[PDB]
């Protein structure tokens, strides 16, 4: 079939180089494309990824130094632009996005892959509102031939950072991974960010290690996805709440939504 290769880029989605919007010419199907040694792995890792709540990778093009890439997309936009500065979302949506991240979060672990910066802009939605995990450019693997290993590069971005990252020179790759979608649903629930980093000299995180939940965001928080959040935001990531026990947890499995 003549020109169904041909697509035209109709706007900017973000701009490492930039992402615009693509419609094929004969189709008029939508994808999105990023044109840009993180690109090397990037594609290398979206190649081993197929999940409904991980953006589809179709494909590469190289042409002389620029990289682009061929991906799923979620018109919907940012998880992001549906938190209500100092609200955050209905408690029933929060939960949804919360089930699909984790679905999303328990299939990338599973294949020993890593995402380092799991936060709001980086958790599209599709038409029907479901979550897709994006950018996979901090991505890494974790786990090969059923051997882990511990990580030591400092990734991610400071507010949704885990606090071993800063303290421990070594770390688990997957509590890190489940300590930044925790505060992906204190930003869904309260529409805040708890502190600027999970530090003792920051005084927001000394006050919820001293469990001070009568403060901002927690006390827009109800008391079920805050009993889940006290198992979340565990300062010691072996005693921090493993995703098995989240899909186990009271608020998780709370029927809310229609
Ligand atoms: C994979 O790496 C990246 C991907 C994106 C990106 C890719 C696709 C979308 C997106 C952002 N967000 C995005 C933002 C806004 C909207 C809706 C909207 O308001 N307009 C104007 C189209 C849709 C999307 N849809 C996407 O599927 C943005 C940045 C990066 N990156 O930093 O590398």
């Amino acid at each position: 079939v003549p020109f169904v290769e041909d697509w035209d880029l109709v706007q900017t989605l973000g701009e490492y180089g930039e992402v615009q919007l693509a419609v094929n010419r004969v189709t008029e199907e939508a994808v999105a494309v990023k044109i840009v040694e993180n690109i090397k792995k990037e594609i290398c890792i979206n190649k081993m990824l197929n999940h409904e709540n991980v953006v589809k990778f179709y494909g590469h093009r190289r042409e002389g130094n620029i990289q682009y890439l061929f991906l799923e997309y979620c018109s919907g936009g940012e998880l992001f632009d549906r938190i209500e500065p100092d609200i955050g979302m209905p408690e029933p949506d929060a939960q949804r996005f919360f089930h699909q991240l984790m679905a999303g979060v328990v299939y990338l672990h599973g294949i020993g892959i890593t995402h380092r910066d799991i936060k709001p802009e980086n958790l599209l939605l599709d038409e029907r509102d479901n979550l897709k995990i994006s950018d996979f450019g901090l991505a890494t693997v974790f786990r090969y031939n059923n051997r882990e290993r511990l990580l030591n590069k400092m990734c991610g971005t400071l507010p949704y950072v885990a606090p071993e990252l800063l303290k421990r020179r070594e770390f688990h790759a997957e509590p890190v991974d489940v300590w930044s979608c925790g505060i992906v649903l204190t930003a869904m629930l309260a529409g805040e960010l708890p502190w600027d980093q999970p530090s003792d000299s920051c005084q927001e995180y000394s006050d919820w290690k001293e469990k001070k939940t009568y403060l901002n965001p927690w006390k827009k928080i109800d008391s079920a996805p805050l009993a889940l959040l006290h198992k979340i935001l565990v300062e010691n990531p072996s005693a921090r709440i493993t995703i098995p026990d989240i899909k186990k947890d009271r608020w998780y499995n709370k029927p809310l939504k229609k």
